């Protein structure tokens, strides 16, 4: 098999390969596509010696097979061993994107336009996932691809789950949903991030730091990351706080000295004030009163792109969310179809 820096092994379709970068249990590199003629990305994953890796596989494969969006990353062909017993590992091909927002962000100040663009395309994938019933959990700049003409790919559904509002009350000071700087107040305080809302959250945090290239809730650990919220939205009013039931988090709120909301505009000086609009609406603390996917599409910020029409929803809901070995069956067999 092809080397790369560790096994990659994926011929005789996919060579001249390139490193693209790591994780955990995984690599990622460019290779050229010998049958279409182009580059692509491959994703080696090697989830097999532990159960949650496998988890996420399982998630991740089901998920986008299942999805068809252009701004969500599809998956082109699945490459692994012709049998359980060999199959090692599982390579993930997909189109190539230049880099994601992650990375742009690092050394690239966005126009208002693009600002204004990429929002329309991450929440018109999103429109698309939450008409699923589908919840991404873990939406950042990292986790949004994109190619060399802008266009906007939403990736990585390791961490996804189906909608279950009437399950979503947990105590405080307990979860552990989404990635640190990108997640709601609530999960701090009582949810279980099983509601649509959570994704929202995430997407308002993007825009602010697409306003000025810094994240605007940079919590230094898990338990900073609500000062650094309140800090900027200020305390919560009666009504909101009336809204959680859960004592300890009540509490805990009802214990902090009174703080100012930071206005929008002082933040963000040279921001277009319709996006200041539509970003306070989606940092709102209350859950219920956030604004939701479609509302946000229909916001005067993204006039110039809005067209419900051409904002697809899925024909096929997910309807309903085992040891590692049944799990690795299922890998086994939700690839099969790329098979020979
Ligand atoms: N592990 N993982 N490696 C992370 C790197 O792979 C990059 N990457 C991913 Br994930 N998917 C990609 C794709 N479809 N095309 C190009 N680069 C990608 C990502 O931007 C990051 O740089």
């Amino acid at each position: 098999p092809e080397m790369v820096r560790q096994v990659f092994d994926v011929g005789p379709r996919y060579t001249n390969l390139s490193y693209i970068g790591e994780g955990a249990y995984g690599m990622v590199c460019s290779a050229y596509d010998n049958l279409n003629k182009v580059r692509v990305a491959i994703k080696k994953i090697s989830p097999f010696e532990h159960q949650t890796y496998c988890q996420r596989t399982l998630r991740e494969i089901k998920i986008l097979l299942r999805f068809r969006h252009e701004n969500i990353i599809g998956i082109n062909d699945i490459i692994r061993a012709p049998t359980i017993e060999q199959m090692k590992d599982v390579y993930i091909v997909q189109d190539l994107m230049e880099t994601d927002l992650y990375k742009l962000l690092k050394t690239q100040h966005l126009s208002n336009d693009h600002i204004c663009y990429f929002l329309y395309q991450i929440l018109r994938g999103l429109k698309y996932i939450h008409s699923a019933n589908v919840l991404h959990r873990d939406l950042k700049p990292s986790n949004l691809l994109l190619n060399t003409t802008c266009d906007l790919k939403i990736c990585d559904f390791g961490l996804a789950r189906v909608a279950d509002p009437d399950h979503d009350h947990t105590g405080f000071l307990t979860e552990y949903v989404a990635t640190r700087w990108y997640r709601a107040p609530e999960i701090m305080l009582n949810s279980k991030g099983y509601t649509k809302s959570i994704d929202i959250w995430s997407v308002g945090c993007i825009l602010a730091e697409m306003l000025s290239n810094r994240p605007i809730f940079p919590g230094k650990h898990y338990l900073d990351q609500l000062n650094h919220i309140l800090g900027i939205l200020g305390s919560p009013s009666q009504e909101d706080l009336n809204c959680i039931i859960n004592l300890k988090a009540r509490n805990y709120l009802l214990s902090l000295p009174h703080k100012n909301k930071v206005p929008w505009n002082r933040l963000f000086p040279n921001a277009d004030s319709k996006a200041l609009d539509l970003l306070d609406k989606m940092l709102t603390f209350n859950p219920h009163k956030r604004i939701e996917v479609e509302q946000a599409l229909a916001h005067p910020y993204l006039e110039q792109y809005y067209d419900p029409s051409d904002e697809p929803i899925a024909e096929a809901p997910f309807k309903f969310d085992l040891p590692k070995e049944k799990l690795k069956e299922l890998i086994f067999e939700e690839t099969a179809r790329f098979q020979p």
